[PDB]
């Protein structure tokens, strides 16, 4: 069963981190812009998701994803680690929160753990 | 419905505090250690489970939960903090893992967005 995830950041360098350790979980497909991903219309398992974004914050496009497929299951990577950025992600309709720099064996294991669902 | 939480760790603090922060999502039911956990043979939605334990490893109960009622969501929370232990906890099957000293409104929201699955 390859599953669907997507990779939300307008860094190139986490797009591919992300996106080739995901990679052997199923198809990945990587955006640089919340625009970018909106116009993939397509349903994903899993969204790993920034949450500093050039155009749209990754809280808007994560309530956007649940308002459209409560199922998925949706993780914000950021930068942001600050107690009051966790509650509003979570507040968001976050199914998880993680911090950069990321463990990706720890990213892959909360992938994993989601898709067991 | 009633979502039913558990909470086993042998800080009676840690027990007491988050049963508190947590009643307001349903009933909260606490253990001092792993033993008297396993002898209860009722059901939980969310199992807030402690690693380091006088008796058990969070680990080890993990699995046994996994082995038993795998719908049950695990969230470990403990003073271990390394990569490597927090690796260990999804290895054991957790779904989440929570490190001390740890935001309670955090938790809170963690436990939530489980029961809402
Ligand atoms: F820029 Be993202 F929020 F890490
Ligand atoms: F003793 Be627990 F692992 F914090
Ligand atoms: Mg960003
Ligand atoms: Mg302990």
């Amino acid at each position: 069963m390859m599953w669907k995830i997507a990779v939300v950041d307008d860094d190139k360098n986490i797009l591919k981190k992300v996106s080739e350790k995901l990679q052997q979980l199923g198809r990945v497909k990587t955006f640089l812009t919340g625009e970018d991903f909106l116009n993939d219309e397509e349903a994903f398992h899993v969204v790993v998701l920034d949450v500093m974004l050039p155009d749209y914050s990754g809280y808007e496009i994560c309530r956007m994803i649940k308002e459209t497929r409560p199922e998925t299951w949706v993780i914000l990577l950021t930068l942001l680690s600050d107690d009051e950025s966790v509650l509003k992600g979570f507040e968001a309709g976050a199914d998880d929160y993680v911090t950069k720099p990321f463990n990706p064996e720890i990213l892959l294991a909360r992938v994993k753990r989601f898709l067991e669902r």
